[PDB]
This record gives C-alpha cells, structure tokens and sequence, in this order.
C-alpha cells in the first residue's frame, strides 16, 4: 500500500544499483581470529564493481560472484534507510548461485544487538540453509528454522515488532508463517527496544565460514532480486 522503503531495481542493463539508496560494500569484513576459510588469502572479497552488482535492464538486481585470478569477488548492498517495529518486509529473489563456496543472504541488520536472517544458504556443504532470529551480536542467542532453497523465484517476507517475528515464503493472503518467534523465547530479545531500527541487506559472499571452498563450483554465480519492499 504505502511503502516506507522500496526498490524495484529499474534501469539499463549493466548500470549500478541506486547508490543513494544502497551502500555497496567496498571490502569484505576483516575478521579477528579467522577460521580456515576466513583467512585473508582465502576469503571472498567484496567490491563496488559492475561485474559483481548490476541491474539487468529487465527490473532485476544481479548480485554476482566471480573468480579473477586466484581471488573470488562478491557484493553486498545495505540500505541507508532503516525501519523500526511494525512493518512487513519482502524481497522477490531467485538464487542461481547455489554452488560450492557461495553464501547468499537476505537479512535485516543493525550495528547494535540483533539480526533477522530471512534466508541464508551455505555453500560449505556442512550447514543447513536457514531463517534465523538472533538476539545477540556474538551469535550466542537465537532461534533458527531450516528452510530448503531451490533455484526458482520466491518471495521472502518477514513481519516483526516488539512482540515477535514471523516469516513466509511465497506469501498468499491468510497463509500461516513457516516460522514464528515470540519475544518470550529469547531472554535478550532486542526488538522491543525504543527506537530500534534495522537496515536491509542483500549479499552474495564467497568462502568464509558459510561458503568455505569454492573449488569446482559454478562461477559466475548469480543472485537475482526483483524488488525489496517495506510497508
Ligand atoms: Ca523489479
């Protein structure tokens, strides 16, 4: 109805996503005490390069992982805008990047405590793909729900407020959410804090703990996003 945030990703093929709306990561996060695939020489990089994040000219954002030399590159977009409790947030996404080493995600983040991982897929061959509600930044308090991810188009929707968070895949009117978490489930539930707001993140990383080894994978690896809408 009345959207408080939206991008329909319109624009010519090969053009940049809207840089006034999205912060495109210029480097992968530096990691204290890295695991094997988080080491600086093995982890996937992020950059603001049209080879890794571009509009397709048909109304989709493409976030793309590529290999150049011995280095893999992906991309991460984070909204400048932030929204608080009581909204519904949805993206329509097609994951064509479900390959060894890849680690796509659609999530709501904060620099403070808490995170809503709406859909995450792990190319490490070890971890189930999942939707996760995190109460703490240390990753020490959460509720998670395993989901299965195919390569078809889906909508991924969350609604969250002070009292809980709910998730739907391919929402239709009256559908029961596939996963719901109430405030009572997490002692350190942060989402009821006054003024608490979250930004939208869409990203495709390579390697790190979630992706691990990209050898033998299919690159370029593509994550397509038709829109993000919040109301
Ligand atoms: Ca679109």
């Amino acid at each position: 109805v009345n959207y408080v945030f939206a991008d329909e990703f319109d624009g010519p093929a090969g053009s940049s996503p809207n840089t006034s709306k999205w912060t495109i990561a210029k480097a992968r996060e530096t990691i204290k005490d890295p695991t094997y695939w988080e080491q600086p020489g093995r982890i996937g990089q992020y950059r603001d390069d049209r080879k890794n994040a571009f509009l397709d000219g048909k109304g989709n954002l493409v976030i793309r992982a590529t290999k150049e030399g011995d280095t893999y590159y992906g991309a991460k977009l984070a909204s400048v805008w932030e929204g608080g409790a009581g909204h519904t947030w949805e993206a329509r996404i097609k994951f064509n990047c479900l390959t060894a080493g890849a680690w796509p995600a659609f999530w709501l983040g904060t620099l403070g405590e808490g995170e809503l991982d709406i859909v995450e897929w792990y190319g490490n061959g070890k971890w189930p793909s999942a939707t996760t509600v995190h109460a703490k930044s240390n990753g020490g308090e959460w509720e998670t729900h395993n989901i299965a991810v195919d390569t078809a188009w889906h909508t991924w929707r969350t609604q969250w407020d002070a009292n809980g968070a709910r998730f739907w895949q391919d929402y239709t009117e009256g559908a029961k959410p596939y996963f719901e978490v109430s405030a009572s489930q997490l002692p350190d539930w942060p989402f009821n804090q006054p003024g608490y707001t979250m930004f939208v993140v869409l990203n495709l990383a390579v390697a790190g703990s979630g992706g691990e080894d990209p050898s033998g994978g299919t690159y370029p690896a593509d994550m397509l996003v038709d829109y993000v809408r919040v109301w």
